[PDB]
């Protein structure tokens, strides 16, 4: 019984067509080193996604591995319930609060981004009950946002693939437009006027729903899984004025943007967001351990704290909340990002990545090249004027990604956009290789389609 | 500035009164070894809870620590999305399926129990939509059950502490009786007749709701966080006959019971449960890594698989699903439990624990002593005839737990019950020490309550 046969036999894979998987089986990844991973045939791939937008320090950072060992050999597991605590969680929470781009009060730890956002939802409901506003419960998020996949966080999420078949979203989870100019702007509309229209949409939703019923607005500073969607100029400024106008919390989902991905330490800095709550994960630990953190500002903490007293204790927490190994690894991870000036380095590598891709700006199949910092995407189209896909939506993206993999590079297609989110430690010449392999995949795709013109 | 001051300054603690925490600060745990943990003053405590019902191999197992190192140095992170895979997840899934107490088809991994049960809820909804039964969505769980704390898993949960202030439960999450004879039986009613009445309650709920609307029944074989509640004789047999009668899935939440806690490898074995779905965590990895697993049987998998094809892909998964380090650690963990025959050893230590606690059966504040295997609780009361609490429910439990800690033992109070769920590696004399420290806490509690 071979290893692929066992995988087919025993594992139900996430984000995978189960029947198709029974036919093709897995691609088994055996080992990692630097920005590379190698399959069970010995073939090497540049992991241009950093796994899942996450492996900031790459796939063989010994300092993270040692930090884990040291913590294992001290205290391999403990918890934070009932006043219990431990050093790694305490020092990580300290670090996170002091590096926060706006004044923050407290950290709450979870294992995952989905748990974190699920927890934010509950916290907001608990908060507003504590403040005597029991109607103020609804969340507003965006079409194509991704915020995880619990019953509640999938309701925040605005990708239909996370909702069809699942009876989601739940009631009370509202959606407004995807701020993607290329796709949803009217013909000859400015970024700024698009932003205006989106802010008016949101004010209109709030009034139709009754402002007293709206608790919070949540958004990724720029949307990751939904297509590396950079919001238009002035979006965040104008969306926030609306939120403050009706006393609505602003939650920044920084699970992908956090820790140097967008050219600065947080997407909230890059895009001028003053969030009341931040959600962090992925680069927090370069995914070497599962860990997420929620940062809450003073007003949010004080209301929650009052209620936890009235009710005896805060009735919430995961067994793994603040896990000493995961928190110890994250702490070292963050120190490395500081000590090696990887935010600034990522910004530079991001400029290289983008320039390299921009040699293809006038290619007949390239509709848009977008990104900032060290996150980017190239959205392919069948026709540039109409912006229509070749064959069905997704066809080009799937073909590109398959070619890229053939050429030793792992990228994820989101419809017809192919994404780049490489490790922060990527060096100049590695950026070159990434772009080369993108180009070879585009070439193959171009021969396959035969654009002519 | 000092480490407690930082914790107070920067951390919001789960299951903690936040204001009281701003006053007292934390109890900082610095290191662990065997069944013990030590605070930052050097004081040692027997961890009679095994942390959170979870640290099966204790707090310094080098084999788990090595397995982690070896995996870290091979592949420290990867994922299972889009047909990607890796050895540890594959070999763990294999092991879990082959050791399952009933035929199972597939494993799906999450980080936590709460995520797991949340995922089970979605899977059941996805399944029944696939089968063209869009009305069949409601879950039935029990009062005082605990199944985690996401918006959906907290709705499954039946402890009001997890719901007050959170606008839970959601609609479609139904609750039937806690199967706790001591509290809910009528006078002089047998365990068997109590079980009959509970099965009738469930059939009646199903009919009142419309059977076509009921997707699933979920239960911990015995309830952990709700008070170490052992169901009465014949409960599970009779509850299952009702569920099969209306084609209702039976989900066993084995997050605590799993891997030797109840005298056998699974609570499903100990209590005669034939679940369609099982949820595992905690002792899965001795909590050295965050990991949970869902085991689904063939019919559940086949329906989901069909739908994931129709819809392009199964639109669900956590970044950490099947994390190579966490799965590698769990795999080694399970091997150790087998190689060291810890299920059988835990059973023996459980007999010692329970007989040691029984010396207090006639104490004026002891209302009930319960448990099986290596899980147990002593429920204190202010008055044995009336079963009423001293002052208010929880007052005794909070005092006991504080005294136990003073006497070098960490136990958790669930209301006025104090629990025992020590590491499986606990030895005979350590069981004695646990019982002795319980006894010293009870003495203190007894003098405190006074005349
Ligand atoms: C039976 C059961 N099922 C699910 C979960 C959730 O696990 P997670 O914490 O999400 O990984 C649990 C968890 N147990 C911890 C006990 C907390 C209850 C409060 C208390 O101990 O008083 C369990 O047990
Ligand atoms: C991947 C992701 C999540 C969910 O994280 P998990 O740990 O996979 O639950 C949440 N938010 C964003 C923006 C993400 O990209």
């Amino acid at each position: 019984s071979s290893l692929p046969e066992k995988d087919i036999q025993y594992q139900l894979h996430p984000y995978t067509n189960a029947r198709l998987h029974q036919e093709l089986g897995p691609l088994i990844i055996e080992r990692g080193e630097g920005i590379y991973v190698y399959d069970d045939q010995g073939k090497g791939y540049i992991e241009a996604m950093a796994g899942l937008w996450s492996a900031a320090l790459g796939f063989s950072n010994q300092r993270l591995i040692k930090a884990a060992e040291q913590q294992f050999n001290t205290l391999p597991f403990y918890h934070l319930f009932s006043h219990k605590s431990h050093r790694p969680s305490i020092e990580l929470a300290e670090k996170l609060i002091e590096m926060a781009p706006v004044p923050m009060s407290k950290v709450f730890f979870t294992n995952s981004g989905s748990e974190a956002n699920d927890t934010v939802v509950k916290m907001v409901w608990y908060l507003n009950n504590a403040l005597g506003k029991p109607a103020k419960k609804k969340f507003i998020s965006r079409v194509n946002g991704y915020h995880g996949i619990t019953v509640a966080s999938a309701s925040l999420t605005g990708l239909p693939g996370n909702q069809r078949g699942f009876d989601l979203p739940l009631p009370g989870f509202l959606h407004v437009g995807c701020p993607h100019h290329y796709r949803f702007a009217l013909a000859g509309e400015s970024e700024e006027h698009f932003a205006d229209r989106l802010a008016v949409e949101l004010e209109q939703k709030i009034l139709a729903e009754g402002p007293e019923t709206i608790a919070a607005f949540i958004g990724e500073p720029l949307m990751g899984a939904g297509g590396v969607i950079v919001p238009p100029r002035t979006y965040w400024e104008k969306i926030q004025k609306v939120c403050r106008k009706y006393d609505i919390l602003v939650i920044a989902d920084e699970v992908i943007c956090g820790f140097g991905r967008t050219g600065q330490m947080f997407g909230s800095q890059t895009f001028g967001i003053q969030p009341d709550i931040m959600v962090l994960s992925k680069q927090l630990s370069s995914s070497y351990q599962p860990i997420a953190a929620i940062l809450i500002n003073a007003p949010v903490f004080e209301g929650i704290a009052d209620q936890s007293q009235a009710l005896g204790a805060l009735g919430h927490g995961f067994t793994g909340s603040g896990h000493p190994v995961a928190t110890a690894v994250a702490l070292e991870n963050l120190k490395i990002i500081e000590e090696e000036s990887l935010v600034e380095h990522a910004a530079q590598m991001g400029q290289l990545l983008r320039s390299g891709l921009q040699h293809f700006i006038d290619h007949p199949l390239v509709g848009e090249i977008r990104g900032c910092g060290l996150i980017a995407a190239v959205e392919l189209v069948g026709d540039r004027v109409s912006k229509a896909p070749y064959q069905a939506l997704g066809t080009l993206g799937r073909y590109m990604a398959g070619r890229a993999q053939e050429h030793g590079m792992i990228t994820r297609a989101m419809g017809d956009a192919v994404a780049f989110c490489p490790p922060l430690i990527v060096n100049e010449q590695e950026v070159g290789m990434i772009v080369e392999r993108f180009a070879r995949a585009l070439d193959d795709t171009t021969q396959w389609v035969g654009p002519g013109g």
